[PDB]
């Protein structure tokens, strides 16, 4: 079966409705698959700050989730957590690569989130939580995962800086027009499978698109992996980063593509 870990605590959220784009989520996958999410974090509203503020700031939520996704990893279900921020995986990639050292993670994402506090121009803390797990810096949540098991999914138009560390580090990239299920398949080989999307790597959804080449993955592409990914080599799957209002269509709408996206994953993790 299916644990379901939302988080709802701030971590360096510099957007307005992720904490509710992750509310809502939760909510369309305990009404469709009968559970119950167990929810981590008080709200806190959105800013521009340093990381090395806000992650101090997030230590609390970041530490209740470890918690928790330990606990799951340690069982037999389906791990899912849906969180508000990349971010919030600084406390859960860390455990994922302790517990299974030979996970492949798919980090499915339009960036790579792969700057160091060195590298940074903005001092986004969700542009640093890859390179955090990697441990090319330190976090305060650990590392341990190596750049070697990590492969980015759907990441294009990276700065040259940070794609030549992503390059040094052995990071492997597949972009959008690569990213079918084989060549996910083939990147993963025999290995265990974690799976974390940011919404951002999505083509901006004006679907009436059959005469244009996408630049970002389409919604099918997703569905392909998720139904190319064996259950029993599925650890688990990380939803993150949906800015869409509490109570608008637009939620509705975004969850109804997100729900149709994860099914094959989630409907054998149900039947297991
Ligand atoms: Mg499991
Ligand atoms: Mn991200
Ligand atoms: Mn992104």
């Amino acid at each position: 079966m299916i644990d379901l870990i939302v988080s709802q605590g701030r971590v360096a959220d510099r957007a307005a409705w992720m904490i509710e784009g992750a509310a809502r989520t939760a909510r369309a996958l305990e009404e469709r698959y009968g559970l119950k999410g167990h929810y981590v974090g008080e709200p806190a509203p959105h800013a521009d700050d340093d990381w090395s503020v806000a992650l101090p700031q997030a230590r609390e939520t970041l530490v209740a989730v470890r918690e928790a996704a330990t606990e799951s990893i340690k069982g037999d279900n389906l791990t899912v957590l849906v969180n508000n921020t990349c971010s919030v995986s600084l406390a859960t990639l860390p455990v994922v690569a302790r517990e299974h050292p030979d996970a492949v993670v798919l980090y499915i994402d339009g960036h790579g989130d792969f700057n160091t506090p060195e590298t940074t121009d903005t001092g986004y803390l969700g542009g640093m939580v890859l390179s955090g797990a990697c441990g090319l810096w330190d976090s305060g949540h650990g590392a341990g995962l190596r750049p070697e098991q990590a492969v980015l999914v759907g990441s294009r138009d990276i700065d040259e800086g940070e794609r030549e560390l992503i390059r040094k580090a052995g990071v492997r990239v597949i972009p959008p027009g690569e990213a079918t299920a084989q060549a996910v398949l083939d990147a993963v080989k025999d290995a265990p499978v974690w799976i974390h999307i940011d919404w951002d790597v999505l083509e901006p959804g004006s679907i009436p698109a059959d005469y244009t080449v996408p630049d970002g993955m389409l919604p099918a592409q997703i569905r392909a992996v998720f139904e190319a990914i064996p259950a029993e080599r599925l650890i688990g799957v990380e939803l993150a980063e949906l800015n869409a209002p509490a109570d608008s269509e637009r939620a509705e709408q975004a969850v109804a593509v997100i729900l149709d996206m994860v099914a094959p994953a989630f409907d054998a993790a149900a039947a297991r």
